[PDB]
């Protein structure tokens, strides 16, 4: 008749911002881990212990990383709870999926789909009271994946998914995020005064109106459910503030590192062009020969590049070219990046280091080395 605390066994504690290891299994597997005087939880819901005693645990859950909460209460009132994960590993020829980037953040009446293996037996999936019918494993030049189409009827809300197959065998799917919100997911963060300005989300269909740095706008280049172009506004160089309305009239959120806000912290830069032209570089030529390298960026030029900025250099092939391989050096040919061997035009950017602008004026300026390819414009920002 006293207040009690650690019984036995011993439990690991946190060591960062985030949850307690734990329990680590198999699909198969259970999860088996004050006197008599003295309940179980799985993500927020009241469950039964597997044998008769309120100690011993017996459970079989489908795969995927769950929270478990061992939330003890004697006949007085003593008050000792813990929290932690549990992790079930699903087994290699069954169907897995796990999120590899913002593609359960999904949207109802809606297509999504799911990365992982074993995808192609997915007859059915299972999401929180509906069955999804048609499940379409779709074939692709990248990672393959399986499409689904959220139902109308679907409220808002976290949900964890159901992988059945013809037999009905179902299997470990983890979480999927619902929402009905213009939430806008990446690529906000830094934007270039006066140029397009592409940004991706989920119900971006919807954005009316954009607003940064006080400045709105409402006419867009491209405009879908995924993502959103428009030409950001002639601001300063600085960081500025965005939000924005939907047609209906609420705020559209901003997903940034899990955390969803109104407003977003965007950094305006302006690209500023060193040079334009079209200038062939073959490592071939002769020693002197113009064409040798790319070098009409003078020193004092790289010398006004503060660290920090980024420079780009667009680059394009010459189809004649046996070979496309470029890359940005100072003059005494000291790669400041790795060589790159391409086959496609292209962008290729770099953000200047203190120690790449000294070894610049050090080492007789910047040079653009290589073969088979043509330097069309450098622009720092």
């Amino acid at each position: 008749n006293d207040d009690p605390h650690i019984l036995a066994p011993v439990f690991p504690d946190r060591t960062n911002g985030q949850l307690a290891t734990f329990a680590n299994i198999s699909r198969d597997a259970n999860l088996s881990i004050p006197k008599d005087y003295t309940t179980w939880f799985i993500d927020g819901q009241e469950v039964e212990s597997g044998t008769d005693s309120d100690k011993e645990i017996n459970r079989s859950l489908k795969a995927g990383t769950y929270n478990l909460k061992i939330e003890v209460e004697t006949v007085k009132g003593k008050k000792t709870s813990r929290e932690g994960l549990v992790v079930v590993n699903p087994l290699a020829d069954d169907p897995q999926s796990k999120e590899v980037a913002f593609e359960r953040i999904v949207s109802p009446g809606k297509t999504a789909r799911l990365y992982g293996s074993n995808l192609q037996n997915v007859t059915a999936i299972l999401l929180g009271g509906n069955t999804i019918t048609d499940p379409t494993y779709v074939e692709s030049a990248d990672e393959n994946y399986l499409e689904y189409t959220i139902p109308t009827g679907v409220s808002e809300g976290d949900y964890r998914i159901v992988l059945q197959d013809a037999d009905g065998n179902q299997y470990g799917a983890d979480m999927v995020k619902v929402t009905n919100a213009s939430l806008v997911i990446s690529g906000a963060n830094r934007a270039t005064a006066n140029v397009d300005w592409t940004i991706s989300g989920i119900n971006l269909e919807n954005i009316a109106s954009l607003t940064i740095g006080g400045q709105t706008v409402s006419q867009f280049s491209n405009q879908s459910s995924t993502e959103i172009t428009l030409t950001c506004p002639d601001l300063s160089d600085g960081s500025y503030t965005m939000t924005g309305k939907t047609r209906s009239g609420e705020a559209v959120q901003f997903l940034n590192d899990n955390i969803t806000t109104t407003e977003q912290t965007v950094t305006v830069s302006t690209e500023i062009t060193l040079w334009s032209g079209h200038h062939y570089v073959s490592w071939d030529k002769p020693d002197g020969d113009p064409n040798k390298t790319f070098g009409l960026i003078p020193m004092d030029v790289f010398a006004g590049i503060t660290a920090g900025s980024t420079l780009k250099v667009v680059y394009s092939i010459e189809p004649t070219a046996e070979y496309h391989k470029m890359q940005l050096a100072t003059g005494y040919w000291t790669g400041l990046a790795s060589e790159m061997e391409f086959t496609e035009n292209g962008e290729y950017t770099l953000i200047l280091t203190q120690d790449m602008l000294n070894k610049i004026q050090a080492e007789a300026g910047f040079l653009c080395v290589g073969h088979g390819y043509y330097v069309d414009l450098v622009t720092v920002k």
